[PDB]
This record gives C-alpha cells, sequence and structure tokens, in this order.
C-alpha cells in the first residue's frame, strides 16, 4: 500500500539523450534510430532569444554547423547528414542509428494526463520526476537554465510513449515544452515576451481517483450516503473551477472494488472544496489532482474475485 | 525554477536487477561483479514463519536451490556457485559477472536522509519515487507483495550509492529494509508481529530547507524580523514533536542566497506549526519535512 508520484523508470530515455551544439549555444536532444530532436532556438544566439525570426535563421544553417555528441555510456561521434524544422523543434537526420533505441511512438496528451520526465543538463540526465498537464496546458515542473530538450515519457506494454520536449519556464513553477511534432503544449511562441497563459482547474477525474485511492487506503470518513448526480456535478464545476466529470472503466473498476459510487465521490468533492474542516485525507488537506484512475489502479492493483 | 520530488535517473541500477527464485517463488535480487544481494526471508514458505530459524533454513538448501534471472535487456540465467548470509540479507555468488555493473559503495542513511527507490516486480524496474526516513526509521513509500527486494539509492559523480533493500510493510503505507551490511534500519526483523515503531517527528533542518525554497520561488509572507535562538529552539522542538537544529553548509548556502537568517525560518516554524490561518506555502497547508538542503539546493542551485 501507500500513494506517491511514480515515475516510469528512465533507463531506456537515458540512452537516448545526445548534446546538440550550434555556435555558442548547447542544448539536450534525443536520439531515436536515425533521428535527432532539439528546440529550435539552439540556432538562436544571445542577441535574439528576445524575439528572432527561425525561418530565416535556419537557412542560415548547414549540416555541419550542426553537431551532436553523446556524453553517457556507449560514446559519440554523429554527423548531421540533413536538417529540418518542424514546429518549434528542430529535426536532425544522422549517419548512426541509435543502437539503443526502445520500441517506440509519438502522442500528445491531453489535460489531466501524468507523465515522467527526464531533467537533463549538458547532456547528462540528473533527474527524475511526475508532471501533468494542466487545464491550461501547461505543467509545474522544476527546470533551471540549461534543461531545454529534457524528455516527457510514459512507458506501456513495451512501449515508450515520447510526449514532450522541454521549452522554456512561463512564469515561477510553471514550464511548457512541445510534443515531438512541434507543436507547443498551450499554443505559447519559443520567444522571450510576456505570454499569458490561461486559468486552470481541478481535474475532477483525477481528484476522484485519488479519494478512492484514500478509500483502499483506510481513509473513508469524507464518504456519505449523500449523492450528487453528474448532470447536477457538472453544472457546479463550471462555475467553481473543476473540470467536468466524464465517466470511464478506470473509474468504474474502482467503485466497484470499494462499493462506492462515483455520485458519492462527486458530493464528497462539493463537502471537502468547502473545506476539509480541520481533517487530513492521506496527509494533505487540499485535493490532490495529479494522480490519474490509472496511476490509482497501478499502485492498488489487486486480484479481482469474479 | 519550481520545486518537485525529484529521483536520481534509474538507468544503472535497472541493469543491476535480477529475479531470484527459492523454494519457491520469487524477490527481486542485486546483482553487483559476482554477487546478488536479495532479503533472506526468500529461503521461506507462506504458511509459518513468524518464529523461524534462519540458521538452518540457510543450511537446509544449498546452491542450486536458487535460481537467479536476468528478465530485462540481456537475458540469462546465471548460476550459483556459492551462498551465505549477512544479516537480514543473502548473499550469493555467481559464476557470471554483471558487465554493466557501475561504480557503487554502500552506505546507511540517517534518519531525515532522503534516497530513491527503483520498486520491482519479478526483477523488472516498474517505477521510481523517492522517499525519506523518518524519525523512526521506516520509510512512507508505494509497494505491493511482490517488491521484496526494490533497492534505494542515491548518486553523486557516476557513483551510485545503494542504501537500501526493501523487506516488508510494518503498518500501511508503513515500510521498511536492510542496508546492504544485512542491518535493518529502526532494528525491526523478519517477523509477522506488530513490532513497536517509535514516535516519529518533523524533522528541522528539511522543514528549514523547504522554507528556504518557498522564498525562493516567490513565497515569502512568512517571513519576519522574528528570530529564534537554536538553542532556544530546540528546547521548544522536545515538547512539540520536532527534531533538533544542527546548523550545516548547505543551510548556510541558502540563508546567505535568500538574505534569510537560520533564525527567521525557526521562528517562523513555531509560528506555522500552531497552523497556517487560511494561508498557504508552496501549495501546502502543512510543514513539509521531506526535501533536504541537497534537495533544495540541487533544484533551485
Ligand atoms: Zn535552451
Amino acid at each position: 500500500s501507500g500513494l506517491v508520484k511514480m515515475s516510469a523508470p528512465s533507463g531506456a530515455v537515458e540512452n537516448c539523450i545526445v548534446q546538440v551544439t550550434c555556435g555558442s549555444m548547447t542544448l539536450n536532444g534525443l536520439w531515436l534510430d536515425n533521428t535527432v530532436w532539439c528546440p529550435r532556438h539552439i540556432m538562436c544566439p544571445a542577441d535574439q532569444l528576445t524575439d528572432p525570426n527561425y525561418d530565416a535563421l535556419l537557412i542560415s544553417k548547414t549540416n555541419h554547423s550542426f553537431i551532436v555528441q553523446k556524453h553517457i555510456g556507449a560514446q559519440a561521434n554523429l554527423r548531421v547528414v540533413a536538417h529540418s524544422m518542424v514546429g518549434v523543434l528542430l529535426k536532425l537526420t544522422v549517419d548512426v542509428a541509435n543502437p539503443s533505441t526502445p520500441a517506440y511512438t509519438f502522442s500528445t496528451v491531453k489535460p489531466g494526463a501524468s507523465f515522467s520526465v527526464l531533467a537533463c543538463y549538458n547532456g547528462k540526465p540528473t533527474g527524475v520526476f511526475t508532471v501533468n498537464l494542466r487545464h491550461n496546458s501547461t505543467i509545474k515542473g522544476s527546470f533551471l537554465c540549461g534543461s531545454c530538450g529534457s524528455v516527457g515519457y510514459t512507458e506501456n506494454g513495451g512501449v515508450i510513449n515520447f510526449v514532450y520536449m522541454h521549452q522554456m519556464e512561463l512564469s515561477n513553477g510553471t514550464h511548457t515544452g512541445s510534443s515531438f511534432d512541434g507543436v507547443m503544449y498551450g499554443a505559447f511562441e519559443d520567444k522571450q515576451t510576456h505570454q499569458l497563459q490561461l486559468t486552470d482547474k481541478y481535474c475532477t477525474i483525477n481528484v476522484v481517483a485519488w479519494l478512492y485511492a484514500a478509500v483502499l487506503n483506510g481513509c473513508k470518513w469524507f464518504v456519505k450516503p449523500t449523492r450528487v448526480g453528474i448532470v447536477t456535478y457538472n453544472e457546479w464545476a463550471l462555475s467553481n473551477q473543476f473540470t467536468e466529470f466524464v465517466g470511464t472503466q478506470s473509474i468504474d473498476m474502482l467503485a466497484h472494488r470499494t462499493g462506492v459510487s462515483v455520485e458519492q465521490m462527486l458530493a464528497a468533492i462539493q463537502s471537502l472544496h468547502a473545506g476539509f474542516q480541520g481533517k487530513t485525507i492521506l496527509g494533505q488537506s487540499t485535493l490532490e489532482d495529479e494522480f490519474t484512475p490509472d496511476d490509482v489502479n497501478m499502485q492498488v492493483m489487486g486480484v479481482v474475485m469474479q
């Protein structure tokens, strides 16, 4: 038992981190098969990081103005034999295919989804932690200057899912980056201007998952015969900065395991948001909305009598 | 900026995980050089083990009573050519030396210290999280039945420091284990008994580091000119479930950078213990004590 922010083992991602240099600039990159991915402001120097134009900066470059080095494990080497710009990423083709490429895919997480981040500095993996895409499509990470190109991922059934490359800090403890199609989460632009982030909401279905985790771990005082129907819950949510609740198989597995109905949980969320009345749920006195139903199921994984 | 629970990358440790099978069913093991470490309660059944004698449990079995497999990466079966017992650990020798043994050392953490954990099942790495050795030398982690033999570590300069092998769960969300010299943290034992488990306290130097992190992330409302001397604070701390404060360099680095003195933070602790009164610090309403000065230095620099 217990519930902690848990990350996927970073081993398979570590073997793919490289360093990418362009002029005075050096960032982290991701080496998969014959391709190296890194943020495109690699081409921007000390000068124009404010409000540059990348289109001009790109044609200015050649397959040689990029050098790629691997500074961990099996060393490298690596010759850029082609280069392109995909959104806010730069896509490099290299002569050698990464021998340690894991089975993988690219996808884009939706708000409320969690993933693991391998934080990197100077091409060295430095830390692992879990975040989730907030309702305003930012993450609340821990990054410092030099950490761009750091890699967000999940792992499911042998497949590494690469979903995030770190780009920037929007404000205190608030970060964003892009998926590997080079779309920036939240549509922020990669220039150093004031860009405002939208409001952000508690993710209801994650709060519900959390409450089910509590119950399974012996905390159940917030559970009453009181119920709020989904449609009613959802009307209240639109005025109280909560996301709308939509049912899922994963939540229904938890309702079934605990014998506590979803609509009891939504009522609990209404009460608790008004105040924990000086009590605690798994140590917290505020609502935790960053464990997903899948995250909860993986840590309260059990045998089911059928 | 930002402050989160961060773990050391686990790849070098993943390379060392193996599955050990005895008589019967399996635990996780750590494969370093020609050695494999794993909890000793693996020479064990499932019916009775309440008051066992490990003496004979050891001599009763022999060499290939143990099957050791590497399931991830390069798959191997690893012959066991020798075995012995250190404390609550089992120290096997195997004919093949792990070619991916990282530079490593063994140590024992003190209460208040934090380390990374690679949770494992069937010799397979599943999750990584960070924990903190509580005052009563337990940890609050996330472990399920087949997780025993899971490995706690820290990393420095390319050296893996192995500090923890998971042994059992005590209460709920309450777990414990041993260092690699076979000594159990908290001096608990391979037994199904509700052992007393000491009283647990807030780790003061860690709360201080956390308050420093808060200031460095734009949150500083709790800072007053009000000071409290260290000696005066320790007195108060015994009557109030807190650990004694002992200045270190990591802290001074934070005091310096923020220009806020340790005595201010101590004073702030007394104020906030009583309660936060509607106000939050770094999204929390309670005094977080599981980030160490080093953690904070690492994340804020
Ligand atoms: Zn950068």
